[PDB]
């Protein structure tokens, strides 16, 4: 098939640097956002055209492996990836969606869709690890990406798939959501060390649907009730409008 052509950003751990991978957040960003409340507001799923539903990150790695990660525009959440000869799906949420993904890598001889959804409650049991214990950084993300391209041939266990998803996800879709979260990956790039995500991004990650809610409902921003988050050692505070979360969070769902 001839399928439908989304926008592609390319990204390699060949090389990388905080610069290139700011450029590459900054690309995604760009993409996913084609409505400013307070913050970008991703589109609205109702009517969206499903030739503006997707876009691909296309990411390569030192051993020159390269694959393909899709993107719900209204959700910045990894649908789906291709390798090779084959694509794999997470389980879609509803009918509707299952039938946008049907649009997704068409010319690819080989599908494949999971019974379990990208969510992290899932992926973690399958992984065998919570996320703050899933290190991340350039040498995590080099791996994810060797991992998720031999799971088309049986080269990669389940497990290792569902922590590459869980590397993945945050490098790209909460980075791209969250300055705060493309600033974790920086310093972790600029120490050139890996480390697995602290308190403070895991309750961003699991806070940004609620955040998003909490922002889009405020009386000139501020909220009717507090938001719970954590700091870096682990010890909470509340949230009570949203002009402190302005240089945390980039994106929000609609
Ligand atoms: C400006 C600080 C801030 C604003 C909005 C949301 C959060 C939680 C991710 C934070 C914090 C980041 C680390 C903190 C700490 O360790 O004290 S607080």
């Amino acid at each position: 098939i001839f399928p439908k052509q989304y926008p592609i950003i390319n990204f390699t751990t060949a090389g990388a640097t905080v610069q290139s991978y700011t450029n590459f957040i900054r690309a995604v960003r760009g993409r996913l956002t084609t409505d400013v409340r307070h913050i970008p507001v991703l589109p609205n799923r109702v009517g969206l055209p499903i030739n503006q539903r997707f876009i691909l990150v296309e990411l390569s790695n030192h051993a020159e492996l390269s694959v393909t990660l899709a993107l719900d525009v209204t959700n910045a959440y990894v649908v789906g990836y291709r390798a090779g000869n084959s694509a794999y799906f997470f389980h879609p949420d509803n009918q509707e969606d299952a039938e946008a993904i049907t649009h997704l890598f068409t010319d690819v001889q080989n599908r494949y869709t999971f019974a379990f959804g990208g969510n992290y409650d899932r992926l973690e049991q399958l992984a065998g690890n919570l996320r703050e214990n899933i290190e991340l950084g350039n040498g995590p993300l080099e791996e994810a990406i060797s991992a998720l391209y031999y799971y088309s041939t049986g080269g990669t266990q389940l497990p290792t798939l569902a922590r590459s998803f869980i590397i993945c996800i945050q490098m790209i879709s909460e980075a791209a959501r969250f300055q705060y979260i493309e600033g974790e990956m920086r310093t972790r790039i600029r120490y050139n060390r890996r480390s697995a995500p602290d308190p403070s991004v895991i309750t961003l990650e699991n806070s940004w649907g609620r955040l998003s809610t909490a922002i889009q409902e405020s009386n000139q921003g501020a909220f009717a009730s507090p938001i719970q988050l954590q700091r870096r050692n682990g010890s909470k505070f509340s949230v009570y409008d949203v002009s402190i979360l302005i240089p945390i969070i980039a994106l929000m769902v609609y």
